[PDB]
């Protein structure tokens, strides 16, 4: 039943867990609430028959990701590497072009110019912001009163290499380009490691997945805290005004206790009634927190007969109509049940949800069929999809995004304690926050935070630094004598005294 | 105890109550379940003897909020004129000029042109949106993915007519101009009757508080409605598989009923746990609609020094170091209490709160002082302040704001029906939303949704229109025969780039 314990630790999510494990392994009395009838949260592997097992969720892992990859293998998770020895693709306007490498490749000079820039200066920018602080940046201001796409348009010469841009931003943030902050962005992508990682398969955060899905890693790290770990039980309230907390459930359920780790999303912070109201800036910070827009969709064939044309699942879809952005091949690593899994993102999220099951299904395998091109894209097998805009006590799926001048005024606050109640989840990450990894980060951070609090632990041990996995390597990122040098388009015109000219 | 109603409404807001009450009026058994202590909600009078009675939330109507006015009398209430008999005065970089009427007066002729040409283009612009549904205008699309900011410099050359624009958005919708979508806020200002009236004191929607503070209207219409009204009991949970909607509070309360309507704010929604986890759609819109940022201040002197100079209460202050942006004289009727009415928006909000209440409060007054001239503006008698971001059941103010590209993606619901559960709110209004003329649109929009549900109303007269107060007519606006053709900066150089052509073409050819 509802007794008292020493932490309450609201969210069953990888965060959550981790902070609820560490704590137990310090014999601390902990409690961890969960909302859904099972754990996971945005981690969740689908199971039945017609799969086995498949990551709806969160799912790839990569090379400087170690904080998950330790604990992963701590609790007897394998990895296993993503199928990329066939050829790329990138749909556009036409059709399809096959490619090797990390992005696709552009062939128009002024375009390949403005391409190269593009990524080169989001990283230059990159370098500019404090990771544990973007609101810190020198340019930190002026930057963030900049919409991505504003940023975009005004370092993009080349429509081609603009939508472009979108796309990029579509896939990493799951929102708009004119939605999110172009201060915030620059530093999502920095936080993880530049453009280069964040995106890359082959040295990439898209590296590999975990063999018998990524769910399993909150699963495990269950079973290991048994007993204190409450299913179905959505906070509801908190009052730390006694010298008690009390903690009361939608189950009609009743804890207390001395701390509190909220290990949930930003924005879902508001499903709960705080006794002393919040401060007005985590107040007014909790309501600008929105949680992007995805539809995870994998399509079961019964052969991989895209690898009967040197081409590996991985397709990069640009173009307006087509309901996948980007696909990746989602066999298994025996070869079996081969499949394709694509992201419906941002703007096109909402569209295709308008759709019956059914209908998406098609649409989506007529694309394939045409970006590939055998007409065995027609007809699957199975069909597993995840609609992550329906999840109430999610939001969404690649975190949040901070809208337009939200970073440079209620930022600073994310991590900051609220009296006895401390924040967790991988929205508060300073590395691959917005990740799995990015969730471990500061499930651990807010458990020692705590402990610290409770004189087990100093208040420099409180940041710890991760031993670099030796089963993954961090390889270095190769950066080519032309593409730091290379003008860009206004550069080339500068170069060629060409301003002084109606063209 | 804990029973079983017809229709539970959460929220005891204006909007709320309006709903609440119409309901009642059809011999409905209606709840209301308010999560605060008191009840009006972002209204709210605050009384001590140092004040007697003060508006801390909502306070003005005007002219065309025809709704609020009518329950307003109805309910025995009265409405008083604002004071702007005297001059009212522009605080920009060097120091205050005196001025008359609606907006301050630009000398510089180049600035005049572009800040005339805005106004008039805002409003052109939203001439083009459809007041009910924003997301269906023509340029739609286009404008929602740009920034209140981004259009202002694109249509904008003087640096003056620019930051002007700029405060504009602070003073109308709490929050800067690149934080809201363009698209929307052109949608505010068209849904409240164009950028003249939804500034205007004079004839506009500032014209008048009411007598005795607008938090009365609430606890007017409670009282009228009495035991049908819980307070303190914040919805938690609201489970609609049944045939019986089930709703508990935080009380530990339980309440079944056959139809509820959502009369809180958007973003506050999320505060409710669904049982039948609500539409993505509603689901992603409900954390895209934040409160904006404002702290209501009034300062109390003995005297209305600023009368001595011919002064009304009334300033406008255009310097990013000053702490208020707008003021207003608050003194009572019979001139008891003078007092001056300001406003602390957006950055400023969340800045000036992070000083300890004396020292705000000295911020403001030495403001006042250099503005207006007396330093009799140093020595307050009394001061009350309310800063709304710091509420947990309101979010902030002047409703809630639609940021860049969320309008034309999941702005179609807002008002939309999720089974049985129906939405109220002033957010949800279409004339004056964010207003209280606007919550009343709505709490009764929503009720004959919910009457219409239950056969008791046509599906035409859901939607009723107001008859015009005639105790505050709507006088037409007056649009200036310059104003409506005066060139815009760009305009003046392609027309003068033509004058050029003229002048020395016709001159060259004859010698
Ligand atoms: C959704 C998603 C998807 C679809 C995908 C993905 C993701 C997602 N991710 C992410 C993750 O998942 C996350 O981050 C995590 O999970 C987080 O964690 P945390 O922090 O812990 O949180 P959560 O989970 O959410 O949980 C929470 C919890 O709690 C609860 N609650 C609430 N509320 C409440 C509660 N309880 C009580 N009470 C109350 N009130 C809940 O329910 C829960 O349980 C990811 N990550 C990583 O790491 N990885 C991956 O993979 C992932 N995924 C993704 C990604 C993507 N990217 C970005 C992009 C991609 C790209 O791709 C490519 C590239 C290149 C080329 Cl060429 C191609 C392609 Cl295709
Ligand atoms: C805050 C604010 C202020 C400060 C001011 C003002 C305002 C505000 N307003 C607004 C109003 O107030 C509103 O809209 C209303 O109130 C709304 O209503 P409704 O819709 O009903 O809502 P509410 O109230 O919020 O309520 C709700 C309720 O519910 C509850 N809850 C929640 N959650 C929950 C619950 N329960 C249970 N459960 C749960 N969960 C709560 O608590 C509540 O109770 C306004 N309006 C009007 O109409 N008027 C006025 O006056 C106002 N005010 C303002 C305005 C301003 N404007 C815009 C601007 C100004 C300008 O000025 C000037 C001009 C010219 C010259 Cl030369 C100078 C100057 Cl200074």
């Amino acid at each position: 039943a509802g007794h008292m314990f020493d932490v309450v630790v609201i969210g069953g999510g990888i965060s959550g867990l981790a902070a609820a494990k560490l704590l137990s392994e310090y014999k601390i009395n902990v409690l961890v609430l969960e909302a859904r009838d099972r754990v996971g949260g945005r981690t969740y592997t689908v199971r039945n028959e017609h799969v086995k097992w498949v990551d709806v969720g969160g799912a790839y892992v990569g090379p400087t990701q170690n904080r998950i990859l330790r604990l992963s293998k701590e609790l007897g998770i394998e990895t296993y590497k993503v199928n990329v020895n066939e050829r790329l693709v990138q749909y556009v306007k036409g059709k399809t072009y096959p490619f090797r490498g990390a992005f696709p490749p552009v062939w128009n000079p002024l375009a390949y110019l403005d391409y190269n820039n593009l990524w080169r200066t989001m990283d230059e920018m990159g370098k500019e912001i404090p990771v544990d602080a973007p609101w810190q940046a020198r340019h930190a201001q002026e930057w963030d009163k900049m919409t991505m796409k504003d940023l975009i348009d005004k370092i993009c010469w080349t429509k081609t290499a603009r939508e472009f841009a979108y796309l990029f931003v579509n896939i990493n943030v799951t929102s708009e380009p004119h939605e999110v902050s172009a201060l915030w962005f620059l530093w999502y992508v920095r936080q993880c490691g530049g453009t280069a990682r964040i995106f890359s398969v082959t040295n990439g955060g898209q590296e590999r997945k975990f063999v018998g899905g990524s769910g399993q890693v909150s699963e495990q790290i269950m079973g290991l805290l048994g007993d204190k770990v409450k299913l179905s039980s959505p906070v509801t309230y908190i009052d730390q005004t006694d010298d008690n907390i009390i903690v009361e459930t939608l189950n009609h359920e009743h804890y207390e206790c001395k701390y509190v780790i909220s290990a949930i999303p930003p924005i879902l912070t508001a499903k709960i009634h705080f006794k002393p109201e919040l401060p007005p800036e985590r107040n007014q910070l909790i309501q600008r927190l929105p949680m992007g827009a995805v539809i995870k969709c994998m399509v079961y064939y019964k052969e991989a007969f895209w690898k009967k044309k040197d081409y590996c699942g991985c397709m990069i879809i640009e173009d307006e109509e087509a309901p996948i952005a980007i696909t990746l091949d989602d066999t298994k690593p025996d070869g079996s049940l081969p499949a394709i899994m694509g992201f419906i993102l941002a703007r096109k999220a909402d569209r295709l949800a308008k759709l019956h099951k059914d209908i998406r299904k098609r649409k989506i395998c007529e694309l394939y069929a045409k970006v590939l091109g055998s007409q065995e894209a027609l007809y699957p097998v199975h069909y597993e999809e995840k609609n992550w805009c329906e999840e109430q006590y999610s939001g969404g799926c690649y975190t949040a995004y901070f809208p337009p001048g939200i970073m440079t005024q209620y930022g600073r606050v994310i991590r900051q304690p609220v009296g006895r109640i401390y924040f967790a989840g991988t929205e508060t990450a300073t590395q691959w926050s917005g990740y799995m990894e990015g969730a471990v980060e500061a499930g651990e951070r807010a458990a020692r935070e705590v402990l610290n609090a409770l004189g087990k632990v100093a208040k420099k041990d409180i940041w710890v630094e991760e031993p670099e996995s030796k089963d993954v390597p961090a390889i270095e990122i190769t950066h080519t004598f032309l593409e730091r040098n290379l003008p860009s388009v206004p550069g080339l015109l500068k170069i060629t005294g060409v301003s002084t000219s109606v063209a």
